[PDB]
């Protein structure tokens, strides 16, 4: 028999850890709030610590060492093809090794 009220909606997806997937590299970075949309999803305590210190400077960079070059270009051409201001940070700083040097 068929009936209405049983599907399920889609979902934006709360993860994260898509950049080491392989595949799915536009979707992610392509929906709206892919960089400050996990913080609102639970949104909880003030201000998100555990591995990072503040002393005087704070940088983890993993996207130059064991990355070629295509793939890093890939990921700030698709940052700043929709325009995030949430992940505008992200985007341009890893395009930041291109103009600024």
């Amino acid at each position: 028999s068929f009936g209405l009220g049983k599907a399920q909606d889609p979902l934006d997806k709360f993860f994260s850890k898509i950049i080491f997937s392989g595949k799915p590299i536009e979707t992610s970075y392509s929906a709206k709030g892919i960089h400050e949309k996990i913080i609102e999803a639970h949104d909880l305590h003030v201000s998100k610590s555990k591995n990072a210190p503040i002393q005087y400077a704070s940088v983890m960079e993993y996207l130059k060492k064991t990355y070629p070059g295509p793939d890093i270009e890939r990921i700030v051409s698709t940052l700043e093809r929709h325009d995030e201001v949430g992940a505008k940070d992200l985007g341009a700083k890893l395009r930041d090794a291109l103009d600024r040097q």
